[PDB]
């Protein structure tokens, strides 16, 4: 009946491991983390841990204590894909209500997550990686904001859910990128987005971000210095290979 | 009941409504269907039913009886997005076991579905809509086949699940398209894939298709003459608009 072992392979720059950390903290799970860098991928993580894709996040469920440069027990479950890991944690910790009980509100959470993955993330890539115009990024943020309940609350309604885990790491890193002006932005594009995100246009979205940041799971999982250092480091690597 | 009435806006040519129909039948659900043409779409669909996107499937849950050319009640729930609808039906009908009970096995089903949506469907689009080469389509089919349990059974294990509902409509339409050569295929590309699908390389996938077709839910959801008529009609219309 006691929880089986959880080990999470992660990193800081990407939004995807942060999603999982938020859900683990909201579940009050016991877990250990292992940071994966490119050297780890090349030297042992692809070989001993995750041969098919060597990506993070990657959750190991069951088995004995796990350290870097070690293969997981063949008897443990290995789960990739941040969104699937979120649904897994909601199934594993039912008393935490990481998804709501009502089936329509569960559908609402999943519709919100679908839109994050299929609409917001492509828009962020077009803006940050491909130097697209700020108006298209702000239109995607308008659409995201309109999917939040206008009467208040979290993405699926009054209660926090894995839908909030899915989007909050992206919003925090988007704000960081446009505030530090770190990215492959069209000229002047970052300030346009930064200023709009602080304006009355985005009052609802600002309230939503604040509501999520005020929860204990955010302080437990957001280390601004570490995220910045790896985010900027990744950008400088991208810039240099080019 | 008025609390639990299901009305499904659907069509025949697209795989997406079929996915939903498979799960409804596996759950032995009671439901009504409204047919939206994918050749000459009824203007009342966008105007009265689904103004934002006017896509099928669209599931209406609760409220009074609903007929064509009528707006759903404001008090009924409206659920788009086939993969979300499948998860919704698994939540509504727990006794049908549309997903397995164990969290790890539920993750297995969800990983299979994610690969359908993010790997197989993009490959089909590149091949059928954009005239891409047949080896890229075969690579995606090889990868799908390798995700199946080798000894037999369904996508997530011995029992049927919504992972099977996600993929089987695509496989049936792919086979039909390459067999009739109805699509925007490169010269020579359709026969390469048609022959491969019938060859020993794809024996495991053939057995999979046959095991799904043998279930009663297939005859209750797959009218190949109606699918083909709308599929060909839509293709010929699209081609004529260049
Ligand atoms: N992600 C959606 C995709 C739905 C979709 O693409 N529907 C198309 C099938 S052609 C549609 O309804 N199109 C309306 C139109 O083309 O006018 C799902 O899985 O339900």
């Amino acid at each position: 009946s006691a929880q089986k072992r959880i080990t999470l392979y992660m990193a800081s720059a990407s939004p995807f491991p942060h999603r999982v950390r938020l859900a683990l903290e909201e579940a009050h799970a016991t877990y250990e983390m292992i940071h994966i860098s490119l050297v780890d991928k090349q030297d042992w993580y692809q070989k001993k841990v995750y041969p098919d894709r060597a990506q993070v996040p990657y959750l190991i469920y069951g088995g004995p204590e796990l350290h870097p440069d070690e293969a997981p027990s063949p008897d443990a479950a290995k789960i990739p894909e941040s969104l699937v890991i979120l649904e897994f944690l909601a199934d594993l910790f039912p008393a935490a209500h990481l998804l709501p009980s009502d089936p329509v509100l569960r559908a609402r959470a999943r519709l919100f997550t679908t839109a994050v993955e299929t609409e917001l993330l492509p828009a962020q890539k077009a803006f940050f990686l491909m130097g697209g115009p700020p108006d298209a990024m702000l239109a995607a943020l308008d659409a995201l904001q309109a999917r939040l309940p206008p009467a208040g609350g979290f993405a699926a309604g009054p209660q926090w859910s894995i839908a909030d885990a899915a989007v909050m790491p992206i919003l925090l890193r988007l704000r960081m990128s446009v505030t530090l002006e770190v990215g492959f932005f069209a000229p002047g594009a970052a300030p346009v987005v930064r200023a709009a995100l602080e304006s009355p246009r985005f009052a609802r979205l600002q309230r939503y971000i604040a509501d999520n940041v005020a929860r204990p799971s955010m302080a437990a999982t957001w280390d601004e210095a570490a995220v910045k250092a790896e985010f900027v480091g990744r950008f400088e690597k991208l810039r240099s290979l080019k």
